[PDB]
């Protein structure tokens, strides 16, 4: 079915005729690089990197013809080149990267006697320092980025409702598949429903908080263990009513989990989306928390999804 | 007119007769660097580099003076430079360059001989490369800044009033020109008018706090499409008896858009401003969203700011 | 006994059965590094470096070889090589290494002949380029992350109930063994007991948030000396009709500490628990903080953890 | 006097008797550096480099002798050294730093002759790009600390108590002395006093929270101009029946300014405070904003301090 969310907490929008795109991503470079596809981008890094080198080869070429530094121009023993064993091309280029990258072998070095050649160089470098040190940034924070992080939280694939303590509640369980911690974690759903108008050329969206309690409702401050949310079906509940029964309802629940991570101070936001057919009535989460001999708890991820009915 | 926010959200205050203004720059010189223009901080890192290259060539080139290493000094077959191959300041700027780079080719290296020579080097080894950091920082993080972000958040150019649900509702509408999102957002607008004092020496701003409200007037997750954002204007309203009508009265409705960033943990923070004239009276923004046959919404930013009368 | 958290803070669980986590792991390769051992991490850098080198040594050679540059292949004098003055595997490693660090002493280099060794070369140098820069990036954050420095505040070893203004009161005592300063703190304690059923197959854990007060019942802006924190035991307590006495009762008052740090903007959080045995009654924090001639205040942390009986 | 924070809002506390300060440094060794002096932290970068150099430059010298490379051991016209060129522990030292900096002139170079000095090349490399790594990493993160930030923004140096809007309050005014903005400030004293026991040994401070106010008591997202902070003094205040007179009392009025940082990302926390002699009775602050021709409003810092009787 159509959906907000993808089950895993993708985006499911595309955006359309958006006037001035182009110019306003040069503008934002940097966010622009970051936001860019991983291939694109390798090839960007090595582009730069090698382009620069191939460029600047090219331009000492040209100083060396301009200078007569080619062999067969027969240049006279008296000659003295605006670089030292420079008479190709392909030297060239080689000469720009043992510079640029700062190889330096010395086979190939510059001399005293052309002054362009030397601002040519200092220019080289300044540049490709740049360079270098902007896509190494951008790099460094595209890897950083703590979404691929999220999916080491999960939710539950099913959503249940039952009696707990007496109160009808909506539920679902989450966890966390590592060791590294979870801070500051807050659950917060959204009810998300379809309005159709006169026509099929537009939709307004009602979003409706539902709020997702453990103990007193409030937060919890680390994800230990997998936590049980629950959501009170009374009649404070946008939820009341609906049509409680098997799979019909046009609607999206919709759960967001923030929080902060412990090891980078990032925040950390998981998603994902309950459909009205995705929610089942009258089950039980078989609990999934055992302790052992050693001595504190365990956490077995194979119960996790597991339900049986009341 | 005169106005608080520019409309895209820049400040417009200048500030005057600060005492002291240049020791406390010196003293944070981080954020001074961060800050300050982009010419002269291009102007800063090329001049850092090639200017700690000149001043130790010309060093190098003095201490070669004093040993006498220069060739028309007559340096007979014995002698040994404290540097090999530098007799001209002209090497002496390329060995500084070799060295501090480390590109290091070989045709100038230094010798055994001279002592002081070796801790100059190190000397200027270890200061550049202060300085190289500093200054890579500074770049890294003035490019990294949220700012620039902002633009591709943007409000409608007109707030419009109307009967919402019923209620006198003084509305506008925000959207993201990007598929990355903003997470934790919160609205929140003041509002600022003109007391004059027996002069026009100076003046007093009293700030109103003026809330905004989506569905529950609480915050929104997350801004996946345009979201159109109301305030009741009933007698809970700093708003209520304005002259209400075209035009008239001496205020400005500040309203900032702050949240947090998904791919780097930054706040960001937008601003804009509506004047007395702004604001449009019984206008009903054209719904800007609309679905298509592949499944999932679209945001079509040609009505964004398009309005029609009710 | 069997506990929640570790009297220092560290968590006490182990999950089981996830199901694919390599991939998963593969996946989010950046926090995995960042959260893996010090062991296999230093020799994942080493062997990065190294590794990268002895494999782009063989490649060198099997270049050489190709071509024919060997020694007693007997190369014609008319022969130039692939790449000067390598003719034995070793030499070839040593290149690899002097290009890739970047060491380029200059007796082994490049030559024009071979446009292949050029290429591999070029992609020598961008990935091991790349690689470089994420072991760096994952080992400075490693590093940096703010658990290690949570070691630096301390609670009391033992929590304590007596009347404090009247009131029946839980009291334990926190403290910052650094100049440093940690902000915007905020105390947070869960009360968890013990659920058994059928079986020892499963177990619920009921958290119960319990606050913890210390002026206004607010938060400390600053941790600036040993902060008293106290609870209300009145009958809004979960803790009311405990078993008060000594020693029995089935529970773990888990103890959170969560604030910002002053010179890294990172959040840091302190943990620790107090079993049913650790809690003591009628007992009285020797007061710690003593005032001395120079005129402000010392915090002698011998009497941190001393108590006499009221 | 005696006083809790320094006027500028420097922690006035030392800590004494801590036991294992030395190990708990040594395990947090990245906080450790980056709170170490300045002085000790610049000698400490530049002994990590060159004290590397010359280790491994006696190292190298060692390996020299027991392979007999020096010239006086008399080596035969047959012998390869270990090293090239290296027959004094100058040399040594000196082949040390072309190539840890990785200078590599190539007037010395390692040899295939000596397998034990490659792997010990390796080594050093390894090593000494992990501690470059890290000294570099404390002194960017040292430098980018926002304490020395929050000296541009100010405090009055008085405050000073009236009837605003009827109401008695007690005022101060904050001002910013950068054109960099600060975001989500929020404004919480608290209030100091004095208790004493039967001895001099020891003393409790009891904290009380002063909430301060601007227009809806809440928070002020931007700080553009000179803000006047004040606190409502009816039967809520914990000041009420202070003697609110000239001086007398035994208490401080600690100022606390946190908030977020616009170039960085950063929590930012400028904290001052008030002696019962600071404070002053029945005086109004000099408006200290004015407009000016060219249309928007101006800060000028002459008057911010200034004051004139009621
Ligand atoms: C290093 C590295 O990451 O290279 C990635 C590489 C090439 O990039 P690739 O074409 O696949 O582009 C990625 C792809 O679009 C993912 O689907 C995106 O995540 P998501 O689905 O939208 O969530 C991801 O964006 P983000 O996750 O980084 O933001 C994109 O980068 O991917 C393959 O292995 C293709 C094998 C065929
Ligand atoms: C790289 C790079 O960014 O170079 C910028 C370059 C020179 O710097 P430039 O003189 O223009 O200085 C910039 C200019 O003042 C902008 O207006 C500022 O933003 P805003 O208006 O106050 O909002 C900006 O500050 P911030 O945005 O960085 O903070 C300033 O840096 O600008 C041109 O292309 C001039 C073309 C003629
Ligand atoms: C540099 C550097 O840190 O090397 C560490 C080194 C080897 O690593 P090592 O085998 O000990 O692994 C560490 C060990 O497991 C600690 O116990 C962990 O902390 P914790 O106990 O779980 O809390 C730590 O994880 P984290 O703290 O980094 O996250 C692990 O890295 O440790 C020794 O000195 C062994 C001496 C025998
Ligand atoms: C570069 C660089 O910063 O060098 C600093 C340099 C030497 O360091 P220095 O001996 O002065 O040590 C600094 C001194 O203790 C300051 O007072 C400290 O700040 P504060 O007072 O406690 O607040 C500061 O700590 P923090 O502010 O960095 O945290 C200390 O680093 O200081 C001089 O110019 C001495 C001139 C005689």
């Amino acid at each position: 079915r159509r959906r907000v969310l993808t089950k895993d907490g993708r985006s499911n929008v595309r955006m359309e005729h958006i006037a001035d795109k182009r110019f306003l991503y040069l503008k934002d470079l940097w966010t622009t690089f970051i936001d860019m596809q991983w291939r694109y981008k390798l090839l960007l890094f090595s582009a730069t990197f090698a382009g620069t080198w191939f460029l600047f080869g090219v331009v000492w070429y040209l100083v060396a013809v301009a200078h007569g530094d080619l062999l067969e121009l027969g240049p006279p023993a008296n000659h003295t080149p605006c670089v030292v064993q420079v008479h190709t091309l392909t030297g060239a280029f080689l000469f720009s990267l043992e510079s640029q990258t700062t190889i330096g072998y010395g086979f190939r070095y510059i001399s005293e006697e052309c002054p362009l050649a030397i601002v040519l160089l200092i220019a080289q470098l300044v540049l490709t320092t740049i360079l270098e040190i902007f896509i190494t940034g951008t790099f460094l924070a595209k890897i950083a980025r703590p979404k691929k992080r999220a999916e080491t939280i999960r939710f539950s694939q099913h959503a249940v409702v039952a009696y707990h303590n007496g109160k009808l509640c909506l539920m679902i369980r989450v966890a966390n598949m590592r060791k590294s911690l979870l801070i500051g974690c807050q659950v917060t759903g959204k009810l998300l429903q379809t309005h159709q108008t006169k026509e099929g050329e537009n939709i307004r969206l009602n979003q409706v908080n539902v709020t997702f309690q453990v103990d007193t409702a409030s937060d919890s401050p680390f994800l230990i263990l997998p936590l049980t949310f629950y959501h009170v079906v009374d009649e404070t509940s946008p939820l009341k009513d609906l049509p409680l029964r098997s799979g019909e309802g046009d609607f999206e629940l919709v759960l967001i989990l923030s929080g902060t991570v412990e090891s980078t101070s990032a925040t950390c936001q998981v998603r994902t989306s309950y459909l009205p057919e995705e929610i089942l009535w009258g089950y039980e989460f078989t609990p999934a928390i055992s302790l052992s001999a050693s001595g504190k708890y365990v956490a077995d991820f194979s119960l996790f999804d597991q339900v049986v009915k009341v």
